[PDB]
């Protein structure tokens, strides 16, 4: 119940929301069906439209008009945005030369440059170039301020997951808005775009920017706008708020446009009908900037122009139907479209079985346009598993396609020609970022970055401490002229042991064998040198990784590689080695095929054993430093140390052996040498964070050797590839991956073919940031370089995407 009989007189677009049942006059009252009886009359005036004309200049003020052109309007803060242009001979902002904003030029009483976020739904990154001729205001923001060629959204590339990630710095699995539609089994409640459940605060986790600001004494404009409030009135409302007295005036504002998404769904991303929505968005930017110029705020405010996601061509005919795969299609509930999520239709059905649904959906049709995953097996870069609102079965849908349960869902719900939601590395899904103002840099292009990083920067622009989030604070310092955040590197928590030779061969009873008992002061001194770290500068290029939790581990040196060996997990946490352009690949010699060698530096009690592998009929082993890339026949023996062994399913060994035997040398040839750090990851609770010992669900049978859920590698070289990776004077270049350690290759439909036809495709799908590996391992990389720490933070957030230009 709302008592709509109160009045909006002097309350139009009030910032503080009044509680039930008193009627509202805020920018969201329409959405709650709660506005006072006279809200339209008083607050949504439209008389005489939105632009001053010559005959209106100096008019007698008529309070009925949508905006004003009377002499008093600047002091009232309610002129039409073109008032000074029409009536006072001023230029449009877009027609002025751009001139660097070296310091804020703000009116007296301004404590800080305000921030205005101008968000555009469905604005695909390539519109910035492809539509530039019809968007002169946006093109001036872009060219004169700071811009990226694109900004990467979060998955799924849907509206509310992205907007709320922009507002919070959090992945959707952490803020809880994991789709535009959701079921929460704990609440037993459903979130939909239509209706009231979506306003309940229990959906919305983390701390959005307007709450962060308010708690720290910085006032905020309200971020959401009811759909019926026209854009011209939104801009005029912002400009009016900006004319409030100092103590009442907000410092952060948001404008939202439902375009170009609205038309992109109807006409496709490049439909000829798309030009007009781009022109109309540009005209709105023009109104805001002209309005700021009138207020003498155009060299005071920071403006961010940012989208939520892009738009792909998708039509009704490119739909896969689960009814062509599943016998039991009526026993499942599907959340459909550009991603699929499956759960049981009834929790009382004991015939429901996820394993049989997955198998029925796996590589069943030659050109199949979606792939099923248990959520924990999704690429870790999507960070899309750790929330009870994310169903266990996920379908990753190919770009340009939909999935649906039955054909009748698609015609009894072609209309649409565009959609979004796909994998956030897909080029069509990328969106836009421009920052313009005194705090942003002038005429500066920055590399693409992820939208999870923006919250921290918005906090920096407002002098706020960000709530805990998934950005890496400092990684976007290069966007900013001032207000940079200068983090310190985390402190190392565990220091390593450096063991020398402490055990005789006969103390070991590991069930291992090696044909190495075939045997010089010219060469004995040299091998002792290698075991003390004489080659370490070659193989450990950026310092040893820091271990940021409490544990017991040893540094182990060798001719060709260095490692951090965990006494708790019985294997390395990391193994580091450099492969030059000139390196040669060799075979594992016949006499050494099954060779494993006790490491006389590490106790039998803290070693793996070969008997456990012999007895575990499902599990084999591989090596982290590859024997194929040994520097000499004699150095090759080090590669067979029991301290370089890790557990690997035979199916996974196909992937790993091809990476090590073929791809590392290919990368060194292409990049002029590479430094590789490889290791295990344990994330059995799929939270994206390093497991403790007591979270491990699987061991090599009969033993205490834990089985990794994934194996990672970080592959670094010189950005200037004219310099070899081990003699690089300047910035670095990195690519990394986190491969799932699975007992089959069912994810790769072509895995019966030679590894040359499918392995690298798998690796690309599981591309990762170094920061993703940091979270998963509790390690901190690149501690000793010649680079600034913020530059290193940017490097650690880099994702190599393998998408075309
Ligand atoms: C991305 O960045 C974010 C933000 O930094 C990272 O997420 C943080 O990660 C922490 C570890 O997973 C987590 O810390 C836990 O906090 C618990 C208290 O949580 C509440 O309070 C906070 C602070 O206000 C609040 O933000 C929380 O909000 C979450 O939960 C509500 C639902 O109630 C959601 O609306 C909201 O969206 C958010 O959900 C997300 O996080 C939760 C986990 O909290 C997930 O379950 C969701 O699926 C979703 O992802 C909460 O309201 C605290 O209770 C925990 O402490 C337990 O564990 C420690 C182990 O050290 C132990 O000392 C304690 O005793 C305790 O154990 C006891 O409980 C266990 C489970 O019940 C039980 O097994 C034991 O036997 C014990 O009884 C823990 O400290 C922190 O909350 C989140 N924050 C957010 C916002 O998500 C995220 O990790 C980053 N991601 C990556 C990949 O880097
Ligand atoms: O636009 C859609 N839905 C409605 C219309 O407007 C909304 C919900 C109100 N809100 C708002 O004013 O946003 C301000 C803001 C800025 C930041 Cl930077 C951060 C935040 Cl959190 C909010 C967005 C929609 C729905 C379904 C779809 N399916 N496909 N495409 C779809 C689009
Ligand atoms: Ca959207
Ligand atoms: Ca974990
Ligand atoms: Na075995
Ligand atoms: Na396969
Ligand atoms: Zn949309």
């Amino acid at each position: 119940w709302t008592a709509t009989s109160g009045s909006c007189k002097g309350r139009c677009f009030e910032l503080q929301e009044v509680g039930p049942p008193d009627c509202r006059c805020d920018n969201l009252c329409k959405s709650y069906s709660s506005c006072c009886h006279d809200f339209d009359e008083l607050c949504l005036k439209t008389a005489r439209g939105w632009e001053c004309t010559k005959d209106r200049c100096g008019e007698v003020r008529n309070e009925e008009n949508a905006c004003h052109c009377s002499e008093d309007c600047l002091s009232r803060g309610d002129c039409c945005t073109n008032y000074q242009v029409v009536c006072k001979g001023e230029s449009h902002w877009v027609d002025d030369d751009c001139e660097e904003i070296k310091v804020p030029e703000c009116p007296a009483g301004f404590v800080r440059p305000p921030l205005i976020i101008f968000s555009v739904d469905g604005f695909r990154a390539s519109y910035m170039k492809k539509g530039s001729k019809v968007m002169p205001n946006i093109e001036k923001l872009r060219s004169c301020g700071t811009h990226a060629p694109y900004m990467r959204p979060v998955y799924p590339t849907k509206t509310f997951p992205n907007l709320y990630t922009l507002a919070t710095g959090l992945y959707p699995e952490s803020h809880g808005i994991v789709g535009n539609s959701m079921y929460d089994p704990v609440f037993d409640a459903s979130f939909h775009l239509r209706g009231r459940e979506k306003f309940n605060h229990r959906w919305w986790g983390g701390q959005p920017l307007w709450i962060t600001a308010t708690k720290q004494g910085v006032r905020a404009g309200t971020f959401f706008w009811s759909v019926s409030i026209p854009h011209e009135r939104r801009i005029l409302t912002i400009l009016q708020w900006l004319s409030l007295p100092d103590n009442e005036r907000p410092s952060v504002y948001a404008f939202y446009s439902e375009q170009p998404d609205f038309s992109g769904h109807k006409y496709g991303p490049f439909g000829p009908e798309m030009t007009n929505p781009l022109r109309e968005i540009d005209k709105t930017v023009g109104q805001l900037m002209d309005g700021l110029k009138q207020l003498r705020l155009h060299r005071c405010v920071n403006v961010i122009f940012v989208g939520d996601h892009g738009m792909e061509d998708v039509t009704c005919d490119r739909t896969e139907f689960l009814s062509n795969y599943l016998t039991n299609v009526d026993d499942i509930t599907l959340v459909p479209g550009t991603l699929g999520r499956i759960r049981a239709k009834s929790i009382n059905n004991s015939k429901y079985d996820p394993k049989t649904i997955i198998a029925a959906l796996t590589c069943k049709k030659p050109d199949q346009h979606f792939k099923p995953y248990m959520k924990q097996h999704l690429p870790k870069r999507l960070h899309y598993a750790n929330n009870r609102r994310i169903e266990d079965i996920h379908l990753l849908v190919d770009r340009r396609w939909h999935v649906a349960r039955k054909p009748l869902d698609v015609y009894k719900k072609c209309f649409f020609q565009g959609d979004h939601g796909f994998d956030n590395k897909v080029n069509s899904m990328q969106t836009v970022f421009v920052g313009y103002g005194p705090t942003f840099k002038y005429r500066t292009k920055v590399p693409p970055f992820e939208n999870i990083e923006l919250y921290n920067v918005m906090c920096d622009l407002l002098g706020l401490k960000p709530a805990p989030n998934n950005g890496t604070h400092g990684s976007l310092n290069h966007l900013l002229r001032t207000n940079t955040f200068r983090p310190t590197m985390p402190d190392e928590v565990s220091r390593p042991n450096y063991p020398g030779i402490m055990y005789l061969q006969s103390e070991f009873d590991l069930g291992c064998t090696c044909d190495d008992k075939v045997e010089n002061k010219l060469e004995e001194l040299n091998k002792r040198l290698h075991t003390k770290g004489s080659t370490k500068e070659r193989h450990l290029l950026y310092g040893r990784p820091a271990v940021l939790y409490r544990t017991s581990y040893d540094i182990l040196y060798h001719t060709d590689f260095e490692s951090g060996y965990s006494e708790i997990f019985l294997m390395p946490l990391w193994t580091s080695y450099t492969i030059s352009k000139q390196a040669e690949v060799s075979s594992i010699p016949e006499h050494l095929t099954n060779c494993v060698r006790p490491d006389v530096r590490v106790s039998p009690g803290f070693s793996q054993n070969c008997l456990a592998y012999k007895n575990d009929k499902q599990m084999s082993y591989g090596f982290l430093f590859p024997p194929y890339l040994s520097s000499s026949p004699e150095a090759k023996y080090d590669a067979f140390l029991v301290t370089n062994m890790v557990p690997m399913y035979p199916a996974f060994k196909r992937v790993w052996a091809y990476f090590q035997r073929v791809l590392v040398k290919k990368y060194a040839s292409e990049r002029n040498g590479v430094n590789v750090i490889s290791g295990p990851i344990f994330d059995y609770n799929y939270d994206g964070l390093r497991d403790t010992e007591d979270e491990i669900k699987q061991y090599v049978e009969g033993s205490s050797i834990p089985v990794p859920t994934h194996y990672y590698s970080i592959i670094t070289s010189c950005l200037d590839f004219t310099q070899p990776a081990d003699k690089c004077d300047g910035p670095l270049s990195v690519s990394s991956f986190i491969l799932p350690h699975r007992p089959d290759n069912d994810e790769s439909c072509n895995s019966s073919e030679d590894e040359s036809k499918w392995v690298e495709e798998l690796m690309k799908m599981h591309t990762a940031r170094v920061r993703d590996i940091e979270h998963l391992t509790g390690l901190d990389f690149y501690r000793k370089t010649s680079r600034s720490y913020s530059e290193i933070l940017t490097l650690k957030t880099y994702l190599h995407t393998y998408e075309s230009e």
